[PDB]
């Protein structure tokens, strides 16, 4: 099924909150399939955030993700790419509701905690999935819970 | 005596291990307990529940589920208490219920959707539903003093 | 398998702990067969403290145990009665250690949140739970998560 | 930011033992104590903090329940903390809050919705209401080193 | 009981953001809140507060990380709230402290173990140290009438 | 360079979705985490882990259990962090593991356990675990700054 690349971003990582947003992502019944404690280099920065390359901020964005280590993951679920960003909330920390992870633990833009493939763009998490991860790192298993979450 | 809604863990929420913290939020908000009631909806209760769907196509696998486990059957009491109790659950379907909510908290499905609360837009709907899973020798009267001052 | 007789009691239900109560025993992994919120009446509370009729706390005892509501249980899995008990902590509220239900919640002897059936007293566990509980209201399920909590 | 803005646990907060869910609320969400007293709020104290409803309804029920027991006060300081929280706290009638929020979780009252927080579209609310409540000699300067974690400038 | 003790979160704890969780868990236990201040500690009064401790190795380290940050103070009152508080906190060496405890949960540091309690086994250390942090205009006299139900007598 | 130790989240913690309160409880506690690996330990290398009891009934049980569903395996940094690990996890026995260890609070067997720390008492034990299931080259070199109030 449907899986999307998340990762805790660095100030993530430095605030102690993997383990709570990891939390909130089994708790919703989703399945961590990838997962991987690494630090960014500045290739795979620039490659991550190619989009952004013009942008005004993009110095500081890959500055910002190569300032420590990040854990990175894949989550397989239905309709997972957008569940995730919504339990992610609003881009802009300070606009994110009450409940998601940034509404919650941030109030940034730029340290915003967390990344989660947009669904809007199609192909954003199986491109972002395969820039992190091999096909030897992601794990094919059946949650036996997933009996339960689904029908 | 106020304003009373049913509710009820679906068997997916039995399952998962998630009595508590559904019965954590109902108390937390402020909501007294009345009934409660751990127990096995058989076939004809559940024609009488979703009697109200027996026409549409989800109907059947709806009474599959919901007599496909244990349930546990509730009633809450409180000011505004069957609104209430619908915003705390949020969407009925949880991959589109709101962050926060129990639905956006801890489902992805719309069958296999945790939890069950009585409609305070179908009027009557709470009385109904009340006494069809629970006589009135199974509700408690009784005063929970915090109530004191969750309200003024 | 084992079961136990567990109850919340009025204090608990007072302080709106029915909640975390039964998500400690879920997240310990065991089954819940039976559960009824129910207010215990003088004869029952004199049946079910019968073994304390003569000592000098007695009559305070079932004085607290009818003034509200409780929250009535069994609770099914591996070696439960024992189990149950370490949950909950001594006794005496003021001696149990963090980390246990009285030891978080209570400090207080009478007013100690909870009752479990003691291991210790053979059959004690079955003569309680069919002291609040007929053969109708207890369930007979599989909690498919047993698969992974038991070998 | 220098930005503080005033938050009280309300009689009822303090009562039903919120006082730390609502702290951690906060805190975990990279805000900055600065100020902090649990303290009795008399007469005069209330007529002021809540004046602007001298000519209204509710107003002497208001006083009473804010004065029928003890408060927790507070002041914290971040990036547009004062906005930040009067969200976090969600619709004053907590009956109209969004679950997530204090009020949403834990209240269903307008009366008693637990908390009070200084209203950032009131220019000046904030620092009046923490100089009603603090003198600048019970507010703390102080670093909070996780701060560069929170935020990049 | 008005049975009271001297609680105080350290720079640490209060640095790491955990005010909240540990008022939660006092609460949680039933104890009544008297005194609360956010504040900072100076000289005078660490030399005052430690002072049992003046002629050890470790004194001038600790009037230095006490004095390094600011603290949450505070007074709690209830049925043996003293040893109950101690209890709750664990060990002094948060490395010895129990899962369960705030030390064993929170810190492994013997100087920065996040919080501080009057000692029960030092007969007069709760009222001497309530009456260091706190002038008697500063407690809260009140009724948690949740201690009803916590307690029967 | 700290004191490092190996800690695996077992595949019954998997299953039960119990690795990020894991994961919570030990960053909770200040330690660091300098690897992490969501894998599927195979049968060679579950011979290898699990060597010194090859002789004993439970190893043939044991190797299946830990090859019967994905692992997230860790690596830890702190001080006495070994030590602090196999007292957070308490014991080995979660039947007997103390209410506030993690296998006190979430387990009820000896077998499904939820995870494995490496044992302090055991001398080069983290060392070997660690060298075992990591490549140096995904263990991470850095400074966590609330260190800086964690110790002294
Ligand atoms: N003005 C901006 C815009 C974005 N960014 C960061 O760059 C990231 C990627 O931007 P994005 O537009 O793809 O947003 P998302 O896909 O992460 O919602 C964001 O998460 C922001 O942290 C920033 O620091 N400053
Ligand atoms: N296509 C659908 C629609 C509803 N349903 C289920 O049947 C239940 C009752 O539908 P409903 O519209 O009366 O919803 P509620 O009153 O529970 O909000 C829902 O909770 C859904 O779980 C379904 O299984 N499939
Ligand atoms: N001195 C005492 C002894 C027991 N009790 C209460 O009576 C209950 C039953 O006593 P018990 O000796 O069977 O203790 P447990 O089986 O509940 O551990 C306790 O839970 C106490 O609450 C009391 O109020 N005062
Ligand atoms: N009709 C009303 C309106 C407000 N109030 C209370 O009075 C307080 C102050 O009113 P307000 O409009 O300034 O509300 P906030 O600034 O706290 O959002 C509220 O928090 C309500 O508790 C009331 O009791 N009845
Ligand atoms: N060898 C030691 C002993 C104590 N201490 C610190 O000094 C404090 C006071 O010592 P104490 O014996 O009165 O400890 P408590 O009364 O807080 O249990 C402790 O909380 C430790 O933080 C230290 O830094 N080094
Ligand atoms: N009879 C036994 C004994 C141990 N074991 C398992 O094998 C593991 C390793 O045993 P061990 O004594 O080296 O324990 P630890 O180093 O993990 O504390 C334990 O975690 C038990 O799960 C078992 O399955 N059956
Ligand atoms: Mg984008
Ligand atoms: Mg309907
Ligand atoms: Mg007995
Ligand atoms: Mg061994």
């Amino acid at each position: 099924d449907e899986r999307t690349f998340v990762m805790v971003k660095p100030d993530g990582v430095q605030r102690g909150l993997i383990g709570d947003i990891v939390t909130r992502l089994e708790t919703k019944g989703l399945k961590m399939v990838g997962g991987k404690f690494m630090r960014i280099d500045e290739e795979l920065a620039h490659e991550h955030y190619a989009e952004h390359e013009d942008k005004p901020f993009f110095d500081g964005l890959v500055s910002f993700i190569t300032s420590g280590p990040v854990f990175a993951m894949v989550w397989e679920g239905a309709d997972a790419t957008r569940q995730v960003r919504q339990l992610m909330g609003a881009t802009d920390a300070q606009d994110a509701a009450p409940g998601t992870i940034r509404g919650d633990y941030g109030n940034d833009l730029g340290h915003n905690l967390i990344h989660g493939s947009d669904h809007e763009d199609e192909g954003a998490n199986e491109r972002e999935i395969a820039l992190f991860f091999d096909d030897d790192e992601l794990v094919d298993w059946d949650r036996d819970a997933s009996a339960w979450v689904y029908e």
